[PDB]
This record gives structure tokens, sequence and C-alpha cells, in this order.
């Protein structure tokens, strides 16, 4: 874990998102996947690594 | 409407992560944004946007 520094203000939309301050610092646990954002049919949300998500595209 | 499911299974390994079975159908809340994992002062954790921190 480095530490980050925020750009902006960001303001969590759901529990598993964190608040954070433009320029607060913060520790970095986790840049190696793009995580992305889903949900599910049983309504559940969360967040899961973009390579296991297939676009029928 | 374009068709996503769970390619593989991923289990799950923190909280904030959701279990999802393959070929099971999702749905996207964005196009292709990519978030990351931080933790504050206060040790809360829980994801952001990527291109909200700077390395």
């Amino acid at each position: 874990e480095v530490v980050v520094v925020a750009k902006f203000d960001y303001v969590a939309q759901q529990e598993q998102e964190l608040d954070i301050k433009k320029n607060e610092r913060l520790w970095l646990l986790d840049d190696s996947k793009s995580w992305w954002r889903v949900r599910n049919s049983m309504n559940k949300t969360g967040f899961v690594p973009s390579n296991y998500v297939e676009r029928k595209n």
C-alpha cells in the first residue's frame, strides 16, 4: 500500500464506496485491477474485477 | 440493451466484492469506469473511481 492523494471530492453512492475529499491522503490497497460496479438478479451490488464481466458485443 | 453476464465465477474476497456465478445476468452501473480500493486515516475502506486518486 502506497499513500495517494484525492484529486476531487467523491460522495459514496453505495455503502461499498468511500467518501473522500479533495487533497485527502489515502492508502491505496489495490490498484492491480480495474474493478467494476455490478448488480445481480438477486438485487445485490458490489465490485468485481473487470475481466470477470462479459458484455455481449 | 447490451446483455452482460458473468464471464467466469468470481469468489468474493472482501466485503465490498460481489460473488458472481458464471453466465448469470449482471447489470453494469457504469460505462467501463474503473474503481480502486482505498483506506482513509480512520481505517475505513471502500472503492472510489480510479481517476479520482493521484499516485
